[PDB]
Order: structure tokens, then C-alpha cells, then sequence
């Protein structure tokens, strides 16, 4: 294995690095404004050494924006489709290339079969090109690495079935920035070569000019450079017509010629595209070919890309034919004229990376290697999108509690075949579709209009129901007695009882379990655990009595903790936001032991007094002016006191001080150690009044945050022997931190009402010495070093978080994990911020049409994790990367795959057994079992199951290692005929393996296994 912490990669380009060095002075570079006037010398070319030039016809196609994915599939897409269909196969030199494989896939099911045929033919014959293969061109910043693989996954293996094809050059040219993630998955997946566009000017400006934009891809910690992937960037401030022929966009969109009038359509530079004739193709010739060669300087080799497209281009025959015919005629006279020295043709984008390594391999090029990213984007001056790192955080959120359950209905199901009755292959593909969907870079990106977010939320809680059928039926199968199973394919044998989605104080939808001496005496309840070690984690359900106690399937007591069921109101009598305890509900809180990949039953057993296994919270509620709090049969009465500071531990972990309003003041991790301070604070940015206005994109605040004023707040102390807790009822959040003997955790319930042009930040203030460093993750999957740069505005200086940040220095550090993608930054040496949610009125000129005006209530959850680094072994002060140690990663873990709970729903279960999986090899630590899918249904013969393994990279600090199993995964289903390594896809086999056992990845590798069974 490569060492991915100890050597620093030699790179041509490394981002940070780059960055440290750039001065990003926005200067008018003359018609291209954010470049230079480009010079060439004609004597360049010539008939030995010709320019090869390749348009690619494009039509980009959002997965639902400003209309709804089905409302552009029928005003736009389909007829796109369809003329193209009609246009290729009616003109075999066309070209075109397609991304968005779920517009393609609703198409192509709704053609007839002459028309299939047809489909089929044009792509066999290399005319209309797939570019990706994914269902969406995915967001890159807030999507976690696993549903980038999901959704490109659904792309391909539809384009495998039913087109015959499987990309190797990827297409991205609208996400808002760009994350080394994807030519990770993508190298993995078989892919040779990609296209990113939405780069900073002033990046791109700087590897223009050094001949950059064309670059080997590797990965921060890769020193071999095997992760490397080819990569081209687009040089210009658009993919749209007037910035893909040449630097001049007055001259380039005279050769858009959907822009002369009867299309609704002109050209801002006010010249208009004119007909091609053969009295001025001459001259229109000369002009097109001088942009041509000027955008060829900027490049290595001789062949160049000239994409021809824009959003939803490519709809009327009328549209067809005009460019067509218009390009037609310049290729003929350009080709014809050897002064020129030029062969232009249509092209798809593997024609084009193919004629670049023909170049490559003709010695003609080198190019070179870089690592870092691309975040964070600015298109012009001051206009950073970082805004979008937060916008529509309730839907963020849910993508990553969706996320889970695929992932979990996919693994439970995987278990068994299933008879087709049983709809579970159906209910999977509709929750991998609609999970696959919301990747797009106008899903969970936030910036979609208001009703294409609903459509999307919409479509997300159809998964999430699919997602549960497929799970509890999984669960009744896999935990009853064989020969009693009597499955009803429609009924619910459990629910899903899921404690911080969509959270309290944001939908009333738990269900209490009601027990009582004459209606039911007891109820199963059923753990799973989708990672593959034993894991204990307390686990709550709500009970309709706090005498409540806990025991095994062995009937073995397990310890409880009761504690009330508190909801806070915004009492408009009052002006005050307070807690409100139940009288008829109670919270019943146990550690679940649960085997790798597996299943634990536990019974819950009502009884008339204080069980013997079974303790009560203490609650506490800090405010003047106290009212009453009863709290029915729950047998510790509310204690009252003025505000006051607090501290609490739980077990034998780390004490925690808190400031007389609530809010976190300092950490102690053992009984000796020093208290150190650590202070969230909640603020505000603001939104200018002059100049550009932040919306759903850009992040444009009127200045540094200032501090929620807070007032008196009302504060609840719960302490227990299991779990305790601080919750406080501030302006905009109700804020939770909560303790169970380990890292806490903390939730805060956002609702920014009506505070209209308002961004609420959380910050942490320590004394870490971390200076202008901090790091980030991409994707979930990687962290990377970022410095602040004061020479850059605020803004610039956020960065996606779409799992964890962490500031250190020599001897401390402090992590955040999210279970929400965010954006987040370290403005300040020693602090840590994370914006909530963001209200804004205005649009911000990127398209939207509207503001942000439709927050809603969201739980955010959060770890924390203060450690002692001194004594780890750390990249060196050069190094791009950082990572977690062990108790980061496995917060990180139980926030993104905690425990799954389900109740059974009837009053007997007949059979139950009371585990699943205590054989199962519990892996080391750092492994995951990211995906576990069935790959075939019932029919096949021979049954294959496809596993995506990934070995993350922990920090070594001096815990020795623990005995643990070797995982292999071709084993794990009995009849085991063949183990193959694969693309991650599943697509591809790449070799057979012997013995049928399917190796243990290297750190920070990721591979996929397929096993086949004989049954
Ligand atoms: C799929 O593509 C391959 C190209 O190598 C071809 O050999 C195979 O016959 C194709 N399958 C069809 C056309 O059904
Ligand atoms: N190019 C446009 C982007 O700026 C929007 O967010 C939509 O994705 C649209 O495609
Ligand atoms: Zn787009």
C-alpha cells in the first residue's frame, strides 16, 4: 500500500500552493475580459502540421431548475431528443453528445420500437455520444462520494442494458466548482479522461497562461500517481456559444446562429450571427479561424475543442438546420483553402481525447500534474459561490438521511432473493432514482425555484417510504423462524422509528409504543447495523409509560434510562420560547449491541412501578419567573433556579461547562486535565445594500458576522446516567448539546422565520493555535488543507462541508462533524463557523428569479471532538492532506449510519428469533462496507452480489490496534462460485479472484467485489 500520510506528492500544480501564489487581480484583459489580448504566430501551422478542430454539439439539460424535471422533460427535452434523433439519422456527419442519463432513460421508454431501434443505431455508429453516463451531471461540493457513485451508477448501468455503451470521458460543465472526487470515482469506473468549466477566472487565467488547462489529476496524498485521470479545463467565463469558439465573445456569438432574431434570441454584443453564404464565408471564415487559433494557444497540442451548445439547445428542426447547415459551410470552404491549415469537423468528446493522445503519444505534448480543487468558484469579481454550500439546508439534510436508507434497504434485502411479488427490486430502483436525482447541481445545491424544491422533496419521502417497506420486510424475513414465515408483501410488519429525522420540533411523526396492563403488555423492537463491526449506541424510543424496562431476546436485563419527552414553543402570549414537557409520553433510552451488518431484537416490558434496571433523568429548567412543568406519572419532579453556569459528565468521559445562557464554554477530557476553552456563539451575517445582493448562489455579506443578540433564554439541564443534556430556546435555534460518555453531540433546530436577509452562523472560539489553516472534507470522503487568504474576500474563504472541518496546532485539535452538508470556514485563528440557514430577498443574477424565502424548520446534527494530537503521526507541515483519528471517524460514522430502529407493528411475533449476523466478521475500523446490492433477480441462476469496500486513513496516535476479523466480503453469502474485482460500477470485471476471496483494501482506496453464487 501507498503511504498516504509520510510523502509529499511531487505535483506540477498544487492548488493550495497555486493559491498562496496568485495575486487574483480582477483586471479587463480587453474582450476577454478576465484574460489577455491571445497572440499567435500564423506560421504555426502549416500543411505538415495542421489544426485539428472539433465541434461538439451539446444541449445542456438541467434535471429540473426553474421547471420541474417532468415539466422540462415535456415543454424541452423530449422534443430535444427527438429532433435529434430525427436529425442525426437524417445526417450521418452530425454529432452530438448527451449527459443526463434520467431524461434519456424517461425518452427512450416511451419510444416505439422502430424508434429504439433507431436510438440504438445512432449511438452503435458513434453519431450521438453519452458523455458521463450518470442519471445527473452531479453538484460536486455538498454530494457525498456515495451518491455520486449511486447516481452514476444508475446512469451507467441503464446505458449498459439498454445502449450497449459505457462512457470513459466525463462531461461537467455546470457544477459550481470542482472536487478531486471525481476523477477518483470516475478513475475507478473505467474512465480515461474529463471536462470540468466552472473554475475561478482567475485560476483559469493562470493555467492559460502556463498551458495548464489540460493536466493529470491525481489525488493530494497520491505520490505514485495511479489515481490520475486526464483532465481538461474550458478556458473561458461560459460553455455557452459565445465563450467556446475564441476568446472574443463579440465575435463568437456570430456563430451561434439560433440568435438572429425569429428564436426570441440576439447577441448582447449587438452583432448578429449572419447567414452563411458563399459571398461571406470568406470573411467569416477568417474571423471564426483567428478565434479558433487564438483558443488553440492556450492549449498543447493540435486539437482543439469547440463545444457547440447551451441550455436546452437543440429543440426545433428549424434549429438543427440553421447551425448545422451555417457549420457546414464553413468547414467546406475552411478544409478547402490550405492557407488556413485547419481540418474542422462535427466531433464527440471522446473523438477529441482520443486525437489529444494520439498528439501525446506523437511526442508532440507533456502535460502536467496537479492536485488540489476548485472550490471556491467565482464567475466574476467579487461574486463567490459559497452561498450554495447552505441554500435549502432542510433538503441537504435530507439527502444524507436518504443517503442511509438506500443504503441500509439495499444491504437488508441483499440477504435473499426475492419472488417478484414482493416488489423490492422495484422500490429500490425508485429510491436509487430519486436519491440519483437530487445530486444534480440544482437539487441539493439549493438552487432550484420554490416549486421544483418541493418536487424534489417530494420525490425524496416517496424513497424514504420505498426505502422503509423494503428494510422492515427485509427485517421480518431475516429475524423469523423459516418455517412459520408467512410474508404479506404489503404490510408492515415495522416501522421506522428514526429519533433526528425529520427531528423534534420539525414533524410530530414518532410513534409511541403503547403498552399498558390491558391493551399490551410488551413490544420487539429490532436494531440494525449496516457497518461491519459490533457497534453499541443507545438507541431511544417513546413509550406510553416511563415504568418501563429493557431485556435481550435472552431476557437478559439491559439498563434504561427514562427522561421526559420536552417540546419548546414560541409562546406569542409570553415572547418567550420555552419547554414544554409530556404527560402521556416518555423517552426510554438502552445501548444496543448490534452484530457487523447485522440485527438485535430487545423486548420492552411495561410493569406498574420503578423496574429494578430502569433510572429516571433529573430535569432542571433555568429562568426567572418559573411556571409549573408537570410531567404525569414521570416519578422526578422538575427542579427550578435562576440562569446560571453548569457543568456535566457523563460516565467517565469529558466535562463540559456551559455559559448561564446555554451555549458550550469549555471542555475537560479527563478527571486531571486542564479546562479548555471552547465557546460556540451564534451570529448573523447580513446582505449589502449597495452593490450585489446574496442569494441562492453568492455569498455576498455586508461584512464580518455580528452576535445574536439573546436575551434572557430559557435553558433545560437533563441529566441521567445514560445521556444528558443542555438545550437552550434562542432567537432562530432551539440549540442541544448532549452527552452519552463520549464526543457530544449537538442538534440545533433552526427556524429563521421571517428574518429576511439574515445568514445564522455557529461559531466555535478556542485557543488552538491554528493560525490561517484549517481543514475541510470533500465529499465525505477526503479532508483537505485550506488557508484562509486575507487577501480574498470573506466569502472566498468559505468552503463546502459536507461532513466534517477541523482546526489544530502542535498539541489540540477540534473537529466538527456534520451530518449535513454546510458551508463553513476558520475566519480567525482558533475559531470554527458553520452557517445554519440563509433568508435572503433578493435574486442574485444568476437565473433563479426568485430569493430564498422558504426556510423551514430543520434539525442539524453535529459531533465535536476535542483530542490531544501531540502524539500523532501527522502529514508534514507541506503535506495537502489531513485526517481524522479513530473517535473523529466514528462520530463522523454515527451521524451518517447510526443505528436504524424498528417497532414491530402487530401484538405477537409469532417465531422471532433474536439476532442476525453474530457471525459476520467484525472488520477493522476503518473499512466500510459502503454498498452491498444484489445484483440479479430472482430468475438467474447464478445469484451475484456486488460490494463496494472503502478503507478511509486514520491518524496513528499511539492506540494500539485491536485484534480484529478480516473482512471478505465474497463469503459473507453461503455457495460462494466465483469472486471477481470490478469497476465500481459493477460494470466491468477486472480480474478474477483466487480462492473466491476478495482482498482488504489499501487506505484512502476503494474497491468493488461481485460474487456469484450456485445457490
Ligand atoms: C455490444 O458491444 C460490443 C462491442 O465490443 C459488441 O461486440 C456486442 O455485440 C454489442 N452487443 C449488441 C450489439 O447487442
Ligand atoms: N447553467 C445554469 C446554472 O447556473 C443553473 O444553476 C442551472 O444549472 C443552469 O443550467
Ligand atoms: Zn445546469
Amino acid at each position: 500500500c501507498q503511504d498516504v500520510v509520510q510523502d509529499v506528492p511531487n505535483v506540477d500544480v498544487q492548488m493550495l500552493e497555486l493559491y498562496d501564489r496568485m495575486s487574483f487581480k480582477d483586471i479587463d484583459g480587453g474582450v476577454w475580459k478576465q484574460g489577455w489580448n491571445i497572440k499567435y504566430d500564423p506560421l504555426k501551422y502549416n500543411a505538415h502540421h495542421k489544426l485539428k478542430v472539433f465541434v461538439v454539439p451539446h444541449s445542456h439539460n438541467d434535471p429540473g431548475w426553474i421547471q420541474t424535471f417532468e415539466e422540462y422533460y415535456q415543454h424541452d427535452t423530449k422534443h430535444i431528443l427527438s429532433n435529434a434523433l430525427r436529425h442525426l439519422h437524417d445526417n450521418p456527419e452530425m454529432k452530438f453528445i448527451w449527459a443526463e442519463i434520467s431524461y434519456f432513460a424517461r425518452f427512450y421508454h416511451d419510444l416505439g420500437e422502430n424508434k429504439k431501434l433507431q436510438m440504438k443505431s445512432i449511438v452503435k455508429n458513434g453519431q450521438l455520444e453519452f458523455v458521463t453516463g450518470g442519471w445527473v451531471m452531479p453538484d460536486e461540493a455538498n454530494s457525498h462520494w456515495r451518491n455520486v457513485l449511486l447516481q452514476l451508477t444508475e446512469g451507467q448501468t441503464w446505458l449498459k442494458q439498454f445502449m450497449n455503451v459505457t462512457p470513459t470521458a466525463s462531461w461537467a460543465i455546470d457544477p459550481f466548482g470542482h472536487s478531486p472526487t471525481m476523477p477518483y470515482i470516475l478513475q475507478k469506473s473505467g474512465f480515461k479522461n474529463m471536462l470540468i468549466q466552472r473554475t475561478h477566472y482567475s485560476v483559469k487565467k493562470e493555467l492559460a497562461q502556463q498551458r495548464q488547462l489540460e493536466f493529470l489529476w491525481r489525488q493530494i496524498w497520491d505520490n505514485k500517481g495511479d489515481t490520475a485521470l486526464f483532465t481538461h479545463m474550458m478556458p473561458f467565463y461560459s460553455y455557452d456559444i459565445p465563450h467556446t469558439c475564441g476568446p472574443d465573445p463579440k465575435v463568437c456569438c456570430q456563430f451561434d446562429f439560433k440568435r438572429m432574431g425569429s428564436f426570441g434570441l440576439s447577441c448582447p454584443w449587438k452583432v448578429p450571427p449572419r447567414t452563411i453564404s458563399d459571398q461571406n464565408v470568406a470573411a467569416r471564415s477568417d474571423l471564426l479561424v483567428d478565434q479558433w487559433k487564438k483558443k488553440a494557444e492556450l492549449y498543447r497540442t493540435n486539437v482543439l475543442l469547440i463545444p457547440l451548445g447551451d441550455d436546452f439547445r437543440f429543440k426545433q428542426n428549424t434549429e438543427w438546420d440553421v447551425q448545422r447547415v451555417n457549420y457546414e459551410r464553413l468547414f467546406e470552404h475552411i478544409n478547402s483553402q490550405a492557407h488556413f491549415n485547419v481540418q474542422a469537423q462535427f466531433g464527440t468528446l471522446q473523438e477529441y481525447f482520443d486525437a489529444v493522445h494520439q498528439a501525446e503519444r506523437a511526442g508532440q505534448a507533456e502535460f502536467p500534474t496537479l492536485s488540489g480543487d476548485f472550490f471556491t468558484y467565482a464567475d466574476r469579481s467579487d461574486n463567490y459561490w459559497s452561498g450554495y454550500y447552505t441554500s435549502r439546508p432542510y433538503h441537504k439534510r435530507m439527502d444524507r438521511v436518504l443517503m442511509h436508507y438506500v443504503r441500509a434497504a439495499e444491504m437488508l434485502s441483499a440477504w435473499h432473493s426475492w419472488d417478484g411479488m414482493a416488489r423490492i427490486e422495484e422500490r429500490l430502483e425508485q429510491a436509487r432514482r430519486e436519491l440519483s436525482l437530487f445530486q444534480h447541481h440544482d437539487g441539493i445545491t439549493g438552487t432550484a425555484k420554490t416549486h421544483v424544491v418541493v418536487d424534489y422533496e417530494q420525490r425524496m419521502q416517496e424513497a424514504l417510504k420505498a426505502c422503509q417497506m423494503v428494510m422492515q420486510q427485509s427485517v421480518y424475513r431475516l429475524l423469523t423462524k423459516p418455517s412459520i414465515y408467512s410474508p404479506d408483501f404489503s404490510f408492515s410488519y415495522f416501522t421506522l422509528d428514526d429519533s433526528r429525522w425529520p427531528g423534534s420540533g420539525v414533524e410530530d411523526s414518532r410513534t409511541t409504543i403503547i403498552l399498558g396492563e390491558d391493551i399490551l403488555p410488551s413490544k420487539h423492537v429490532v436494531m440494525h447495523n449496516t457497518l461491519p463491526h459490533w457497534r453499541e449506541q443507545l438507541v431511544d424510543f417513546y413509550v406510553s409509560s416511563p415504568f418501563v424496562s429493557v431485556t435481550d431476546l435472552a431476557n437478559n436485563p439491559v439498563e434504561a434510562q427514562v427522561s421526559p419527552v420536552w417540546s419548546w414553543h414560541h409562546d406569542t402570549l409570553t415572547k418567550t420560547i420555552h419547554p414544554q414537557g409530556s404527560t402521556t409520553k416518555y423517552r426510554i433510552i438502552f445501548k444496543a449491541r448490534v452484530p457487523p451488518m447485522g440485527l438485535a431484537t430487545y423486548v420492552l416490558t411495561i410493569s406498574d412501578s420503578k423496574p429494578e434496571h430502569t433510572s429516571y433523568a433529573s430535569n432542571l429548567l433555568l429562568r426567572k419567573n418559573p411556571t409549573s412543568l408537570p410531567l404525569g406519572q414521570y416519578p422526578e419532579d422538575v427542579k427550578f433556579g435562576d440562569p446560571r453556569e453548569i457543568s456535566l459528565r457523563v460516565g467517565n468521559g469529558p466535562t463540559l461547562a456551559f455559559s448561564e445562557q446555554g451555549l458550550l464554554k469549555s471542555i475537560q477530557l479527563t478527571q486531571d486535565s486542564p479546562h479548555v476553552p471552547v465557546h460556540f456563539k451564534f451570529l448573523k451575517y447580513g446582505v449589502r445594500s449597495h452593490g450585489d445582493r446574496s442569494g441562492a448562489y453568492l455569498f455576498l455579506p455586508n461584512g464580518p458576522a455580528s452576535p445574536v443578540e439573546l436575551g434572557q433564554p430559557v435553558v433545560l439541564v437533563t441529566k441521567g446516567k445514560l445521556e444528558s443534556s443542555v438545550s437552550v430556546g434562542l432567537p432562530s435555534v432551539v440549540h442541544q448539546t448532549i452527552m452519552r460518555g463520549g464526543a457530544p453531540e449537538i442538534r440545533n433546530l433552526v427556524d429563521i422565520g421571517s428574518l429576511d436577509n439574515t445568514e445564522i452562523v455557529m461559531r466555535l472560539e478556542t485557543h488552538i493555535d491554528s493560525g490561517d489553516i484549517f481543514y475541510t472534507d470533500l465529499n465525505g470522503l477526503q479532508f483537505i488543507k485550506r488557508r484562509r487568504l486575507d487577501k480574498l474576500p470573506l466569502q472566498a474563504n468559505y468552503y463546502p462541508i459536507p461532513s466534517g472541518m477541523f482546526i489544530e496546532d502542535a498539541n489540540t485539535r477540534l473537529t466538527l462533524l456534520t451530518g449535513q452538508p454546510l458551508g463553513g470556514s476558520s475566519l480567525a485563528s482558533g475559531e470554527l463557523e458553520i452557517m445554519q440557514d440563509r433568508r435572503l430577498a433578493s435574486d442574485d443574477e444568476r437565473g433563479l428569479g426568485q430569493g430564498v424565502l422558504d426556510n423551514k424548520p430543520v434539525l442539524h446534527i453535529y459531533r465535536l471532538v476535542l483530542e490531544k494530537v501531540n502524539n500523532c503521526v501527522r502529514p508534514s507541515k507541506l503535506h495537502p492532506a489531513g485526517y481524522l483519528t479513530s473517535a473523529a471517524h466514528k462520530a463522523s460514522q454515527s451521524l451518517l449510519d447510526p443505528l436504524d430502529k424498528f417497532i414491530f407493528a402487530e401484538n405477537e411475533w409469532i417465531g422471532a428469533q433474536g439476532q442476525f449476523g453474530g457471525d459476520h466478521p467484525s472488520a477493522r475500523e476503518d473499512l466500510d462496507v459502503s454498498v452491498m446490492r444484489r445484483l440479479t433477480k430472482s430468475s438467474a441462476k447464478t445469484q451475484r452480489v456486488g460490494y463496494v469496500l472503502h478503507r478511509t486513513n486514520l491518524m496513528q496516535c499511539g492506540t494500539p490496534e485491536e485484534h480484529t476479523q478480516k473482512l471478505d466480503v465474497c463469503h459473507l453469502l453461503p455457495n460462494v462460485a466465483r469472486c471477481e474485482r470490478t469497476t465500481l460500477t459493477f460494470l466491468q470485471n477486472l480480474e478474477h479472484l483466487d480462492g473466491m476471496v476478495a482482498p482488504e483494501v489499501c487506505p484512502m482506496e476503494t474497491a468493488a467485489y461481485v460474487s456469484s453464487h450456485s445457490s
